[PDB]
């Protein structure tokens, strides 16, 4: 038997309002990225998935929806997302959307109808309730600062949000709401689409009477939030007349579940989703408040790659990444951004994404080693989140806005979210008008013209790991051990299908390090290096490795 063409596939995140604008209002837009999908399809790219395109007011950028068919304005028209659907099948690609259902705007029709009475056809299409002892139904909180209750005068009762107050979350124990997304999700699948993503895909189902958490959930509240007890009826009933039908593949953001619980979102036999975007690894080392980082080695790293593979099992399967929109640039993060160990270490990083067991995503602009962006006051955020910590944090006292500033700098997703840097023009061609985010300053020795005619670049080196994994089952499907999970300076693991076996090792450190075959293992082929000044000699047990070498070797 084959398996499914995602998991051999290699896929691109495009964030739309950040990737190529086309008519200078400094947004990026469809037209933008329908320009340069020979771009996308000359790094080797196989299928991309596209943040949230719909109708939106963009109190959180494309993730309040207020209508679920029509396109966001910004991006253009349902025509211009036509073409792109079209531009893509004539070079063989897929696209996977982004879907948000866990809570639309406060501006969709169905809540307005819903909050101007307490009793018209849509009340229960989210949540109301009475407030308790003079304030509100309990003490959940918001992920986007303070109450997650919100209160409408008009009928005295508060609504439900657990991101922002413009993102009321939908009732999933109506039926008819359930029936009303699933003709949605039909609309769009009935258009051509070959994936979806779903937006907090946990969350869906709430508790029953809303209890408040205890002082123990509420240190960790997101996860008492994916503890629904209809969840998985909810996912199987969305795939029974859903997904049962078609042929596109879906994966799940479990935002905030605890890994043992993930093989429940993806073990096929369950039909429900298949493949997860997990948090384990790209949240490390984040603190519980999300804004702080904590210290983390290469050893923490590798265990935590170690308990998310595992889960996948058998009949699982994960998808792997090391940025999104949602997090701080990879190399930045993972890696060493500074002048001289930027590409060394994007290399590094590089190698270790398109080598893991699951299928890789490649966050926009980490091809060319971009990196965090260097904010100078908390109003060179954008993101709401960070308005949100304000609200939590420096409005109350709890830390100061200097402090703020220093950790969120680190942490902020809008750093994953500054345009793509395509060449030395101004804006870094990126727009011929200004920015909604400001361009990094970089972009003058970072960009994409500059990469591409460099074959000793990162975008080279993507670019050619990719088409090596393409040659190579054995690193997508393949079986993956970790050589030594307690070691914190140099990564080495083996890929195995069909009994050939590949090993990758790359060195964490800036400093030259030694790494020695396991027992009775011998290299056989290199097929590929970064920061290596030779390749091993063929039945080598040992290898020197110089700062931030990575390799991938063809082992006897
Ligand atoms: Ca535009």
């Amino acid at each position: 038997p084959g398996a499914p063409w995602w998991k051999s596939a290699v896929f691109y995140q495009v964030y739309p309002r950040s990737f190529k604008d086309t008519n200078g209002d400094g947004i990026g837009d469809f037209k933008g990225l329908t320009e340069k999908l020979d771009y996308l399809k000359g790094l080797g790219i196989d299928a991309i998935w596209i943040n949230p395109h719909y109708a939106s007011p963009n109190t959180d950028n494309g993730y309040d929806i207020s209508d679920y068919r029509e396109v966001m304005k910004e991006y253009g028209t349902m025509e211009d997302f036509d073409r792109l659907m079209a531009e893509l099948k004539k070079r063989g690609m897929r696209l996977m959307v982004d879907v948000v259902i866990n809570h639309s705007s406060d501006q969709h029709e169905w809540f307005k109808s819903s909050r101007a009475s307490k009793d018209n056809p849509y009340r229960d299409y989210y949540f109301w309730r009475d407030g308790k002892d003079g304030h509100e139904p309990n003490n959940y909180p918001s992920f986007f600062g303070g109450s997650a209750w919100e209160k409408d005068p008009v009928t005295g009762q508060y609504y439900l949000h657990y991101f922002g107050r413009q993102q009321p979350d939908l009732n999933w124990d109506t039926p008819k709401l359930r029936e009303e997304l699933y003709a949605m999700l039909r609309f769009w699948l009935d258009k051509g689409v070959s994936g979806m993503r779903f937006d907090t895909v946990a969350t869906y189902s709430k508790t029953p009477g809303f209890p408040d958490l205890t002082p123990e959930q509420m240190k960790n509240f997101a996860e008492a939030y994916t503890q629904g007890p209809n969840l998985h009826r909810y996912l199987q009933e969305m795939h029974e007349k859903v997904f049962d039908h078609y042929d596109a593949v879906t994966a799940g953001e479990i935002f905030g579940a605890p890994l043992n619980q993930v093989p429940l979102f993806i073990d096929s036999r369950r039909k429900e989703l298949d493949m997860a975007f997990t948090f384990d690894l790209i949240r490390y080392d984040r603190a519980l408040d999300r804004w702080h980082t904590i210290p983390r080695t290469l050893a923490d790293f590798r265990q935590t790659i170690d308990k998310v593979d595992a889960i996948a099992g058998e009949y699982g399967w994960n998808t792997f990444f090391l940025g999104n929109h949602d997090n701080p640039r990879a190399v930045s993060h993972f890696g060493d951004d500074r002048p001289q160990w930027r590409e060394a270490s994007a290399k590094a990083l590089a190698t270790v994404t398109l080598t893991q067991r699951g299928t890789p995503f490649i966050f926009q602009g980490d091809e060319l080693g971009m990196t965090n962006y260097p904010f100078k006051t908390l109003q060179d955020f954008d993101d709401i989140e960070v308005k949100g910590f304000f609200q939590d944090y420096v409005e109350t006292g709890k830390a100061t806005a200097e402090e703020l500033l220093t950790n969120v700098a680190l942490t902020s997703r809008d750093n994953a979210r500054t345009p793509f840097q395509w060449d030395d023009s101004a804006n870094a061609g990126f727009t011929t008008g200004k920015p909604w985010l400001k361009v990094n300053p970089n972009y003058t020795e970072i960009n994409a013209a500059r990469e591409i005619g460099d074959p000793k670049s990162v975008y080279s080196f993507y670019r050619n790991l990719i088409s090596i994994r393409h040659e190579t089952p054995a690193l997508s499907t393949g079986s993956y051990r970790d050589i030594d999970p307690s070691n914190a300076d140099v990564y080495a693991y083996t890929r195995s299908q069909d009994g050939e076996t590949y090993l990758v090792v790359v060195n964490f450190k800036a400093e030259p390090r030694s790494f020695t075959l396991p027992d009775g293992m011998h290299i056989a082929e290199t097929l590929i290096e970064s920061s290596s000044p030779a390749a091993p000699a063929a039945g080598a047990a040992s290898l020197e490795l110089q700062p931030w070498q990575s390799g991938i070797y063809k082992v006897k």
